[PDB]
């Protein structure tokens, strides 16, 4: 696994664990995240996607970059964090991914996608993340996101 991606994944785990107060819950969401990513990766490697699905994958990446850039913008003291906006963007990502894998992955895998995106798009979690107690976590996530965008890994 890519080192920067691992660093961000680590931070997402830590944010989830601290927000929920549950190691088992955080481990579960990150396990599902990893499973989903790899399953989608395999579909890309095996040439399983049709033309409309490949266009959907392109849209998903655009949306994911938009989410990342918006997360970064809200990190600026200048601009006011709006949880509903970031949550809405993450839900747009969820929905594009769900469409992408509708005909390729099992309903169980669709459930894992909903679990991951619904966990992190939770306005409660995001509000905590952008609040006074999560300053260090947010900085590290933003550093990672900026590096991923810079290196073309999103
Ligand atoms: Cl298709």
């Amino acid at each position: 696994i890519d080192e920067t991606s691992s660093e961000v994944l680590d931070e997402l785990y830590r944010v989830s664990k601290e927000y929920t107060h549950s190691r088992p819950q955080a481990q579960r969401v990150i396990k599902d995240l990893i499973k989903v990513a790899i399953k989608v990766a395999v579909l890309h490697r095996n040439g399983s996607f049709g033309p409309s699905e490949l266009a959907l994958a392109t849209r998903f990446r655009q949306k994911l970059r938009q989410g990342a850039m918006t997360a970064l913008s809200f990190g600026e003291v200048d601009f006011t964090f709006e949880a509903a906006v970031l949550a809405g963007l993450l839900t747009e990502c969820r929905d594009v991914l769900l469409e992408l894998v509708e005909h390729h992955l099992t309903p169980k895998s669709h459930g894992r996608i909903r679990h991951v995106f619904d966990h992190f798009s939770d306005p409660g979690l995001l509000t905590a993340l952008y609040g006074p107690d999560f300053t260090q976590h947010l900085g590290k996530i933003c550093d990672g996101l900026r590096k991923l965008l810079d290196e073309g890994k999103l």
